[PDB]
């Protein structure tokens, strides 16, 4: 190979395509080897692979890739009995389905004949509720919400039940992970009532139980439902590590979704983390206070400032608090987790094109916001380096530090920043000028980058708009084949017949092919 | 009627997002409810109406500054806030292009059929609501 | 040239600071300038931002410095399009 | 020299240009001197473009004695 380099590179690389493209073919990929399924498979990888890598012959590989697809799709085809449709989607179990997911075969997935085995696979063990309307497999879902501590514990009895094979089917699986998920929600909001109507003290005042107590242990003390949150993340946690110790941080980091999830999982541990930093603080303070001093009322005693710092209210706290640092922490991780319906909305049949379609522009959305921040970074360095020097003298603080200056610019983009931003107490009009057109120059640009951005999208957006989305449902239903019970609850511990069968496809599939072509 | 049929999922998707941002952020400020300068999001009734009101625009950035000293939060807000303005701007660009794709003579067949249906309604009701009461 | 011409007026700024601090070190004698009252065309450069007369030299250098700042961040136009996915990008903008 | 690649340039022949046979020697006069960089990852390209911005005035003042070295033929290839 490197002899072969050294003299004539293009024509080597033109050779390995030959190559490449003799291979490729439906000729060759059926009459070459037995089991030319699993061949046109790994070929249409290999290929795929090798145009990542070229670059150069990008197309000519990936031509090639879409020919070992199609050949693969077509072989599927062409089957009409359940046993060469079973013989095909695994080989001598889905393992066939298994690998063209990680191919990314999109249409050997979204192929009725293979949707119609998952779907005999996915409502094993409950086949009328197939038929059902949405709304009572919906009501379904609140069903097992309601009851899910029950069943849990029936779980452990079930093996021999036969509600037990009702739990163990895949949608039932399914349905108690989006339950389960659907109570953790629950749990989140319900842990903020109380304050539903705001809260009912001032943060001025201090209110507290019996007087000997400090009033930041009233404050930092876990509620039920807290300690429920936390149980909660910790089984999650140890889900997720379990799936990052079995794959491996090399390709458990791949996925960014996986990356945000672990992320999700760690803020919310970092907030509980913080709150009981906190309450360890508070109820020490509430300890010397029980065993040093000693009076009725703890208001009319004198107390070391160390100690008596942990009597105050809301707005003395110190500006680096561990509970500010908890709260701070636990609403981002709540507005991170109601991100989870992304694991849960691709099963339906409304919504998961639309995630689908959602994906791909944000997907998009991500380089047009590199080409913003490019624009809108030279455009803040530019305002701060003109206003920085008159800090006292503009109206408004705008542009007078680069904090100030990032905020209102960002702010610019929704409108909900004013244009009195640039004018200037003092009587210099060359530099307010400018700053009026600076600023105008910098709306304009955001439009036109906002406009091309749709553009683009647009022209981008083009039956694969439902092959995409049936693949993505189906990996979601191999998911669930084979993760029995949620995260709370799963803390507790003669050549073959195949081969007769494949030379018979590979008979229907060259006759096929020759009358199709003679025909024409 | 066709856009509005779509519209349907897209905002149920807005809902989505919304609650979580609505409940993000009232879990954040609701213990601030004296010390919030304007009292956006001290309640989830407030919080709620400035979350929608920010769709059209017609809410101030002022409603998550605080009068205390405490920045780690004012910060969070600033970020949750423009967090949650920049995925209302996506997702209504991709309700567009959702939109825009789904729209492609049959233009015209859908509108003579309705017409038809609408003709067919009066072939066979004579006279209208008011004057039909009398037997 | 707006980059030259900003530092042209800074430069022509400096020129007349230089020559008021000539003038000062030169012909007055005293501790403290902040006592001594002087001319009123070289006492002029002892006036802070705000007295500044509104065709200062150096207003209209700070004024082109920011505008060839901002210029001169979009010359990333002859970098991107070496990149494979930024390219097509800067083609359609 | 590449003369009808220039010449199709200057009269903008697009797919004279974009064609895989004429980018591929494109690619080879562009990556000279320096063959392992071509199938490096982009993270590792840039990478590479941050360590020459905190070296460049070394190799600004090694250039001068470069002609000699192996070094100033990597420094001369048109990517570097
Ligand atoms: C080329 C070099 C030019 C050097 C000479 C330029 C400038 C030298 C200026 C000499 C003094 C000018 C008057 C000073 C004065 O008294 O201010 C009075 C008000 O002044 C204004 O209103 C200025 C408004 C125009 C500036 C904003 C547009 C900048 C160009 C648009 C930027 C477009 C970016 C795309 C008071
Ligand atoms: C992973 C776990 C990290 C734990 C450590 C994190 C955080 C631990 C923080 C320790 C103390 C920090 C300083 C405290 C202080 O004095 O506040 C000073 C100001 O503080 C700020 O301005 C904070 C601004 C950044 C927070 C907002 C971005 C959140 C991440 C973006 C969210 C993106 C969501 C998509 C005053
Ligand atoms: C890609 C990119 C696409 C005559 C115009 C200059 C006026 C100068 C001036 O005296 O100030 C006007 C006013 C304050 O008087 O300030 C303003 O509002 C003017 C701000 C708007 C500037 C004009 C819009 C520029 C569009 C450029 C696009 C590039
Ligand atoms: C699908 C989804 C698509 C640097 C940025 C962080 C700054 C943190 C900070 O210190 O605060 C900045 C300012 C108040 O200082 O607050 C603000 O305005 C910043 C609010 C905007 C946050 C950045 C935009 C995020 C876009 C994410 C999209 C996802
Ligand atoms: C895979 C899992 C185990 C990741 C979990 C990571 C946490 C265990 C680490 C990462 C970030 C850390 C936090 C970073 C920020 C803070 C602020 C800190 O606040 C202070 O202590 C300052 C005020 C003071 O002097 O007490 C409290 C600890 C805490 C929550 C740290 C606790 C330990 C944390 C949560
Ligand atoms: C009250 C609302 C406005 C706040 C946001 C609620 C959502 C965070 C959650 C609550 C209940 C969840 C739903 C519960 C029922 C389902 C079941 C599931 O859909 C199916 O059952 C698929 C049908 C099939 O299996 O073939 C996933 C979507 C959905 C609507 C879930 C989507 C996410 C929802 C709406
Ligand atoms: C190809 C290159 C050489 C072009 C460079 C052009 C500059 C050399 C010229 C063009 C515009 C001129 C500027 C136009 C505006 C002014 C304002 C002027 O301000 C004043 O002098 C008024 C106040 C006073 O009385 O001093 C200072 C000179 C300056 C910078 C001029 C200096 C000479 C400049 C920069
Ligand atoms: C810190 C940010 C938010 C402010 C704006 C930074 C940009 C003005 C500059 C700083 C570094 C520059 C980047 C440095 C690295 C490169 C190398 C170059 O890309 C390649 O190397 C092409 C790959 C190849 O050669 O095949 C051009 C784009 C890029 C990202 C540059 C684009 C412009 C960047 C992002
Ligand atoms: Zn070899």
């Amino acid at each position: 190979c490197m002899e072969k380099q050294r003299h004539d590179s293009f024509s080597h690389s033109r050779s390995r395509i030959n190559a490449y493209k003799g291979l490729a073919s439906p000729a060759y990929l059926s009459l070459s080897s037995e089991d030319p399924v699993l061949t046109a498979l790994e070929l249409s990888n290999e290929l795929a692979k090798l145009a990542n890598i070229e670059k150069e012959f990008k197309n000519d590989y990936r031509k090639l890739s879409m020919q070992c697809k199609d050949f693969v799709v077509g072989v599927l085809d062409l089957c009409r009995d359940s046993e060469e449709v079973e013989a095909i989607l695994n080989g001598d179990s889905l393992s066939r389905v298994k690998l063209a997911i990680k191919y990314e075969v999109k249409k050997f997935v979204a192929h009725p004949n293979c949707q119609q085995q998952l779907l005999t696979i996915w409502y094993e063990n409950l086949s009328g509720l197939r038929e059902q309307t949405i709304a009572i497999k919906c009501l379904v879902v609140l069903v097992v919400a309601l009851g899910l501590p029950f069943l849990a514990i029936g779980y452990w009895i079930a093996p021999c039940s036969r509600l037990g094979k009702i739990l163990r089917s895949p949608f039932m699986k399914f349905v108690a992970h989006a339950a389960s998920f659907i109570i953790f929600l629950g749990l989140l909001v319900f842990n903020a009532s109380d304050r539903f109507e705001g809260i009912t003290t001032l943060p001025n005042i201090t209110v507290t139980d019996y007087p000997k107590q400090i009033f930041r242990v009233k404050t930092t003390q876990f509620t039920w439902t807290e300690m429920l949150i936390m149980v909660w993340v910790l089984g999650m946690m140890w889900s997720e590590c379990k799936e990052l110790w079995l794959e491996g941080p090399r390709e458990y980091i791949l996925q960014l979704w996986n990356v945000l999830d672990f992320g999700m999982l760690s803020i919310f541990i970092a907030a509980f983390t913080a709150r009981f930093l906190a309450f360890l603080q508070a109820t020490k303070a509430q300890q010397y206070v029980d065993s040093y001093v000693q009076e009725s009322d703890l208001s009319e005693v004198t107390l070391p400032p160390e100690i008596q710092y942990f009597t105050y209210a809301r707005d003395k706290w110190l500006p680096s608090d561990p509970q500010i640092i908890s709260e701070g922490l636990y609403a981002i991780a709540v507005v991170l987790s109601f991100s989870r319906i992304a694991y849960i909305l691709p099963a339906n049949e409304s919504f998961g094109p639309l995630q689908i379609s959602l994906g791909r522009t944000v997907k998009d959305i991500f380089k047009f916001m590199v080409l913003f921040i490019m624009v809108f970074f030279a455009f803040m360095i530019g305002m701060f380096i003109l206003y920085s020097y008159y800090l006292g003298a503009k109206v408004n603080a705008a542009f007078t530090t680069v904090e100030e200056s990032f905020k209102t610019l960002f702010w610019s983009i929704f409108g909900l920043s004013e244009v009195t931003s640039v004018v200037l107490k003092y009587d210099h009009k060359f530099i307010e000028n400018i700053g009026y057109v600076l600023y105008g120059i910098y709306n304009v640009t955001m439009v036109v980058v906002l406009l091309n951005m749709l553009i683009a999208m647009i022209n981008s957006s083009y039956d694969d708009s439902d092959v995409e989305w049936k693949f993505a449902r189906s990996k979601l239903w191999l998911s669930y084949f084979d993760k029995t019970l949620p995260p709370p609850f799963s803390l507790v511990p003669q050549p073959t017949r195949y081969q007769q069968i494949m030379k018979r496809l590979i008979k229907r599939y060259v006759l096929k092919a020759q009358v199709d072509k003679e025909n024409d």
